[PDB]
């Protein structure tokens, strides 16, 4: 029997942390380790319930104990909760300090340690090593590894039975859901550490003595559903196993090869698309293995019958669709803050195999992480798969390329399903895009060396002209311009060494622009354009100002012309333009001109402010338009030229042209803030879907705050009339005091954390803004307001009735509003410094009225 504590296994592991392995304890608990997580004999007994329900119980390691009734109930809650033997369940409560459910902890900690140890040994110690050799040597470990995965499966169903039992009773409360997340967690960790062990056993060679394990594993994996994300946890072992085919005796490599071609002719193979993929990868690797010992291997073989015919078969059975899905469902492209997709490409390309979801944990798991140790084996092994395919499979790529250029016929009603059918090459491009996105430590392989196959691969892909391949190419490269360092190569790649040049790209964009407005005097174009923009976006973001500045020479004027047309891609172009906007305020004049033309070209202005708000609301007619507009504006009014370690725009400077709009309207920046405040911020508090509410709230708050820092106040505390009038800080104060405006800024503070860590920023901004207003409320009312009111010139946007408003409204809704004051109170403690140290500043100002 096994020592059912978790303290021998904790301390053993800690020894090894610092190379203190005592052969003593290790040799003691050896067979417990070989058993991994299994409790394969001692499950729930009733010959052990009578034993327990007397109150006197006996352990296998000697002594016995008197057991009261509180203990008996913790112990049968274990056996009923975990189909576990009752006296085992008791050794487990004894071993770990008796508190409310600490037997359930020792059960899981015991297993977790075991697994981690095995994993440490089979992955950090050498193969010749003494214990690696002890551990493996019975071969009892190898015969349990697959069982140990299956055990996790059965338990996760045990859990779902239990769940379902709880719902029929309607006892499916909060604290049930919680003692399940607790176990579903411990198990997912076990699966993830069992991934490591399996991989380790491949790299150590233990499961590669012959073809037997591979086939049995390949079976085991094929039992899961085609969309069980648990498949991923076997990909490191399988990927690396095929990539060390040399370890196997040739005799057996040959037998698998044969086996597999037989498998691809079996009919019901196509309902196991994961086998198809794995097989296909085997072939990608086999190729190189034949070539490594030609005389005995390669020369034996006929390439058309022994390789190309089957690989082709696997591609037609969706082998690539499955690689894309592996790639995409582990991708961290959501982290790429420069990347933005404007068209759902994954739904055009993946239409035959389901997305992977951790369905044995579902019925609260949106996205899953892999351990560091596992992320590393996966990434490394899979990168090696993608690159093997690149170098060793060029013939298949050209085969497919050529296939596709021929298949679809002009003059037909193509459906998305039709367009996707043969798009196997484009799928492979997307596999690259998902897998390398945000992973610069690998992305860089493509650009690192101009001889390398990877770099060649790119040159090749850059000559596929098929509109869909061309756009998928554009997307792929955006993924690969991730670093500040990769972005710069991608900048060179189109400037210097290729058939496609930055100018050609703008030239496409220009041509489409003509075609589109002439038609008015299509999905294929959305796909192409959306990708063009996705790419120019990604790079323009990630590069310095010089480089930004050249790309502007190429793209600004054409992007400008494109947003004049009404596409659904206006917003998208706006986001790109904004990436090109330079830091120096001086250099922004061409962009401000653009935008003011855009808004006011077809305007019918008159005496009313409303006329100017309509200019905006006629043009910026849909959500995406607005959102893009706000990012552009946010960048155009941003403060770069600032006083040394202040945050205030150096006294005297503006972020835009003097007398903006001169010649076609009452001039100046004011109307922009009329739109932004009243036409938009006023109405976010009734935007449909929260994530989009936040998506527009947050630009606006950033803008508002920028404006407030946008005039050096302390020149006064511690033609200048004109500067004061031109300055955005004026209209910004003027609307902050409208109530609809200070109310919305104030709720942000009422309901806080409730985006995600994006929503938490929106909150800091809210607070910082209010503080800033209090600091300078005074300075606006004495200095600024009158300067403008009294010496403001009238060829500007300046309301007839410009006045002070909500001095009493803003205060009474702040000072007399309570829960705001209370909420602020409750923030002084919170972790966030920006939130706390500002909340405190607000309270201190308020505090200087002293009393209620």
């Amino acid at each position: 029997s096994l020592k059912w504590s978790a303290i021998p296994f904790q301390t053993l592991y800690r020894s090894i942390e610092s190379g203190e392995f005592d052969f003593d304890l290790f040799k003691e608990v050896l067979p417990d380790l070989q058993n991994l997580n299994l409790n394969t004999d001692k499950l729930k007994n009733n010959a052990s319930r009578s034993q327990l329900e007397k109150g006197e119980i006996e352990l296998s390691d000697g002594s016995t104990f008197k057991v009261n009734q509180e203990f008996i109930f913790e112990a049968i809650s274990l056996s009923d909760e975990l189909n576990l033997d009752e006296i085992v369940a008791c050794e487990l409560i004894l071993s770990g300090d008796t508190t409310a459910n600490n037997g359930k902890v020792q059960y899981f900690l015991r297993r977790q340690y075991i697994l981690q140890i095995v994993s440490f040994i089979v992955n950090c110690f050498h193969e010749d090593t003494e214990l690696y050799q002890e551990l493996i040597k019975n071969g009892a470990l190898v015969s349990n590894i697959l069982s140990a995965f299956k055990f996790i499966h059965t338990q996760l169903s045990e859990i779902k039975q239990q769940i379902n039992k709880a719902q029929i009773l309607e006892n499916y409360n909060a604290l049930f859901q919680q003692n399940i997340k607790f176990r579903r967690d411990f198990l997912l960790r076990e699966y993830d550490i069992l991934s490591q062990i399996l991989y380790g056993l491949v790299d150590k060679g233990a499961i590669m003595k012959n073809k037997d394990f591979i086939l049995s594993l390949l079976h085991h994996v094929s039992e899961l559903d085609s969309n069980d994300f648990f498949i991923i946890y076997y990909t490191p072992a399988f990927f690396h196993l095929f990539a060390s085919l040399r370890v196997l005796p040739d005799a057996d490599v040959k037998l698998l090869h044969s086996q597999f071609m037989k498998d691809l002719k079996d009919d019901s193979i196509y309902t196991k698309p994961v086998k198809v993929a794995l097989i296909f990868i085997f072939f990608a690797y086999f190729i190189g293995w034949c070539k490594e010992d030609p005389k005995r291997r390669a020369d034996t073989m006929d390439f058309k019958t022994d390789v190309d015919e089957p690989m082709t078969s696997a591609v037609e059975l969706g082998a690539i669709e499955q690689i894309l899905i592996f790639a995409a469902d582990t991708s961290i492209v959501e982290q790429d803050k420069s990347m933005e997709l404007f068209y759902d490409i994954r739904s055009l390309l993946e239409r035959h195999i389901p997305r992977l979801i951790p369905k044995q944990l579902l019925d609260s798991y949106t996205t899953i992480v892999l351990s560091d140790q596992t992320q590393e084996f996966f990434l490394s092994s899979f990168d090696d798969v993608l690159q093997t395919i690149i170098t060793d499979c060029a013939f298949l790529l050209t085969k497919i390329k050529d296939a596709e250029e021929d298949s679809l016929l002009s003059g037909e009603d193509l459906t998305l399903d039709d367009i996707s059918l043969k798009a196997d090459l484009e799928r492979f491009f997307l596999s690259i895009y998902f897998f390398y996105a945000s992973r610069p430590e690998y992305s860089c392989t493509f650009w690192s060396d101009k001889e390398s196959n990877a770099y060649g691969f790119i040159e090749w892909c850059s000559r596929c002209n098929d509109n869909l391949m061309r756009s998928c190419f554009y997307l792929m490269v955006s993924s690969l311009s991730f670093g500040p360092e990769n972005a710069l190569n991608v900048y060179h790649y189109f400037g210097e060494n290729s058939s496609i040049s930055w100018k050609n790209i703008a030239q496409c964009l220009s041509d489409y622009t003509k075609k589109i407005s002439n038609f008015n005097s299509n999905e294929e174009a959305v796909i192409f354009l959306s990708s063009l923009l996705t790419l120019v976006g990604s790079v323009t973001y990630q590069v310095d100002e010089d480089v930004k500045s050249s790309l502007s020479k190429v793209f600004s004027d054409v992007l400008f012309e494109f947003t004049k047309i009404n596409t659904p891609l206006v917003g998208a172009a706006f986001k790109v333009i904004s990436n090109l906007v330079p830091k120096l305020e001086s250099s922004r004049t061409k962009f401000w001109s653009f935008l003011d033309s855009l808004i006011f070209k077809d305007s019918s202005l008159n005496y009313s402010s409303e006329s100017y708000r309509n200019a905006f609301t006629n043009v910026l007619t849909k959500y995406s338009d607005v959102l893009g507009f706000l990012q552009l504006f946010h960048n155009l009014i941003s403060i770069h030229s600032r006083e040394n370690n202040s945050e205030y725009m150096v006294f005297g400077k503006l972020a835009f042209p003097t007398r903006l709009g001169q010649g076609y309207r009452k001039v100046g920046i004011w109307p922009y803030f009329d739109y932004i405040f009243n036409d938009i911020l006023a109405h976010v508090d009734q935007i449909v879907d929260i994530r989009n509410k936040r998506a527009v709230q947050l630009p606006i708050l950033k803008i508002i705050y920028t404006g407030l820092c946008s005039f050096d106040y302390s020149v006064i505390l511690n033609n200048f009339f004109n500067y004061v009038q031109e300055c955005p800080a004026i209209p910004i104060f003027n609307y902050i005091f409208t109530e609809k405006i200070y109310k919305s800024i104030f709720n942000v503070v009422d309901v806080g954390v409730d985006g995600g860590k994006n929503q938490a920023e929106l909150l800091q901004l809210a607070v910082k803004i209010i503080n800033k207003v209090l600091d300078y409320q005074e300075t606006y009312v004495e200095e600024l307001f009158p300067i403008v009111k009294k010496h403001g010139k009238t060829d500007y946007f300046l309301p007839k009735n410009y006045s002070l408003h909500g001095l009493r409204s803003f205060y009474d809704a702040i000072f007399f509003n309570i829960p705001l004051v209370a909420h602020l109170g409750l923030y002084v403690g919170v972790d966030d410094q920006i939130l706390a140290t500002n909340s405190l500043r607000i309270l201190a100002k308020l505090s200087e009225r002293s009393n209620g």
